[PDB]
């Protein structure tokens, strides 16, 4: 009669917490997702053995069309466990599954875990500075979609910083590398000309988040777009107007320019 | 040798991620501070516990103006950690910490734990839809802190959801309800008479995040105001323009009024 919808963390099997993981190793069937996000530092097999539960994935249309038929129904009479990558409801679809839950006369608990949504905190960059997020997707067909670009003019233009998550093919274990980020930006910049993404841009890049050796970069973008960040995922942020102690901890542990502390402040 | 930042999560001792207590247990010295936020669901001798090691509490000065007299030292011979509440560098100053850390020569490594920054993802409102956001402070003799609602019209403008975090005074045992929150606010409207915030003002509070039974509510302020939404720690969100499904799941979870299903495009 229970759904237990548990955050997976941020990098590896070790990001759960001791109460999600405590609570999936009491129920009787464990579910999990991999197409909003990937554990980039483990892998199926390795989170299995900690939870000691055999894993039934779910791909997003299992989810999205059929949460109702393949999780509820043995949720209906036995503890189930939903496990999702990061922080559960995080992704914007997935909170409307708890009203799946309730309809089904299912009791649904909320068991949370790291999210990149506090994680970039990392950074040194103010959490109450972050303005409205985005994503950033690739230009295809007669498609160039363009908007993440304009939620980061309206983020900057009144000082606050802009997290941009990169386009991912859960499936096809394609990822979108900031590097490439920072091409599409300029060259969506070169198209709307509003003065909002160009070389001279300082840029944050943030990977492997979680892990205890992340890659926390900082620069302009003509020096950071052939960068190497290393493996994806790679998550971008665009920084609004820096706050001193923002610039000081980027150059003291980003490794950023120096430049910043009077460019960017 | 090395510093550890770890969070120990929204409500108890077992919200700490499992890397974060297999690092806890084996750091020769764990220090902590109990003032940024309330974990209302432990104590500090169920941490302990839980860690198998005695911990020590420092007060915001002992933190602020001696961390490097105090924590630094030991670290330079052993493995320290330094314990928090949610996440380490969310809605904090402790970022700043690490620079210290670095001066001194010590190497220091961060273990993030859920935020109420995600968390708040239980609200069913989209996080990506969230603007800047805001602390609402207690008004203190003749100063009676107004920003966090200049914060709000900004974003409301933008059709953006504002988080606001609550005041604390740890040493008095003093913890903000939404209730003083709201009050505070309608206090400010009345001077600035922005039509920002009224008695007929979508508001949604969320209480003991990471507890199994947190208290989600939305509702108009007239009706919200002197409703008990239970212990401490709360936050106070003020959302923007609303999708349908946010909305829905306002009604059905948070049990706001059903005329809030519908929504003015
Ligand atoms: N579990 C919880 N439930 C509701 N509000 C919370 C909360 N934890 C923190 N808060 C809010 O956040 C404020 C502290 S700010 C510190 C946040 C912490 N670093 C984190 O990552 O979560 C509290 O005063 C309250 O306003
Ligand atoms: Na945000």
């Amino acid at each position: 009669m229970v759904l237990y919808f548990i955050g997976l963390g941020l990098y590896d099997e070790r990001d759960i917490t001791v109460k999600g993981l405590e609570i999936a190793k009491k129920c009787d069937y464990v579910f999990a997702e991999f197409y909003t996000s990937l554990m980039a530092g483990t892998t199926l097999g390795r989170i299995q053995k900690l939870i000691g539960k055999e894993i039934r994935v779910l791909s997003r249309e299992d989810v999205e069309l059929n949460f109702e038929n393949i999780v509820l129904p043995l949720a209906k009479e036995n503890d189930v466990a939903f496990l999702t990558p990061g922080d559960p409801l995080v992704a914007t679809t997935h909170a409307e599954l708890r009203i799946r839950a309730k309809r089904a006369g299912v009791e649904s608990y909320v068991i949370h875990a790291p999210s990149i949504y506090s994680a970039v905190g990392i950074t040194g960059l103010h959490i109450y500075k972050f303005g409205k997020s985005a994503t950033v997707a690739y230009p295809e067909g007669n498609w160039f979609p363009t908007s993440y670009y304009d939620v980061i003019k309206e983020n900057a233009e009144r000082g606050l910083h802009t997290l941009l998550f990169l386009d991912i093919k859960a499936e096809k274990r394609m990822y979108m590398t900031a590097n490439e980020a920072m091409e599409l930006l300029l060259k969506v910049e070169d198209m709307k000309k509003g003065g909002v993404f160009t070389d001279d841009t300082l840029v944050v890049v943030l990977a492997r988040a979680g892990s205890l050796n992340p890659t926390i970069r900082a620069g302009y973008v003509k020096d950071l777009i052939r960068e190497d960040f290393g493996d994806p995922p790679h998550i971008l942020i665009v920084p609004g107007k820096l706050h001193i102690v923002e610039a000081e901890y980027l150059v003291e542990i980003a490794g950023a320019p120096r430049e910043m502390l009077r460019v960017n402040v």
